[PDB]
């Protein structure tokens, strides 16, 4: 399935959301460079105002584009579900506030790796740092640290975003992940490691539709 990445790749985001009754959707394009762990990514909200936070979003809307170092590429559950692809599945805590739950399916369709997602958000405050849209536009920075999931034949993953408030002070969101493949093919179950990811934010000058312009870089590390 590493094959399929060693080239610049086409990607594809769409994105159903219903955050306490606010629905939208979301839609993204742009390219993976998996040999740099290299992502160039534009989303726009499809359905007028995004009711949350952008930077809230970035985790839920493509791992396979990770830069594994050679010794490591044993451990690359992500490539190794390829074609085929995964499902990828979380629960987001933002503390003191609501959660998401998410349920992807990433897979090649042709060349253009796509990443389908339908997220549920409840038990948000209303005035809260979230449908209060109190989150600063910054990037985020952080490292997703990865389980073998034996019994899924997958992996589960945990880790913290720190948002930074408008106030100065921080709104935490609590990441838990799991992915399964869709096929039925082997897959690489990996020994714990983590990916190093970070995301900067940014506008297109020109955009008037609500937007988010991101490059990120995610890279395997810790064996």
């Amino acid at each position: 399935g590493e094959e399929l990445f060693t080239g610049v790749v086409p990607i594809l985001v769409e994105l159903d959301g219903d955050v306490n009754g606010h629905k939208f959707s979301v839609s993204g394009e742009g390219e993976g460079d998996a040999t740099y762990g290299k992502l160039t990514l534009k989303f726009i909200c499809t359905t007028g105002k995004l009711p949350v936070p952008w930077p809230t979003l970035v985790t839920t809307l493509v791992q396979c584009f990770a830069r594994y170092p050679d010794h490591m590429k044993q451990h690359d559950f992500f490539k190794s579900a390829m074609p085929e692809g995964y499902v990828q599945e979380r629960t987001i805590f933002f503390k003191d506030d609501g959660n998401y739950k998410t349920r992807a399916e990433v897979k090649f369709e042709g060349d253009t790796l796509v990443n389908r997602i339908e997220l549920k958000g409840i038990d948000f405050k209303e005035d809260g740092n979230i449908l209060g849209h109190k989150l600063e536009y910054n990037a985020i920075s952080d490292n997703v640290y990865i389980t073998a999931d034996k019994q899924k034949n997958g992996i589960k993953a945990n880790f913290k975003i720190r948002h930074n408030i408008e106030d100065g002070s921080v709104q935490l969101a609590d990441h838990y992940q799991q992915n399964t493949p869709i096929g039925d093919g082997p897959v690489l179950l990996p020994d714990n490691h983590y990916l190093s990811t970070q995301s900067a934010l940014s506008k297109d000058p020109n955009e008037k539709r609500d937007h988010m312009v991101l490059l990120e870089f995610v890279t395997a590390a810790g064996i």
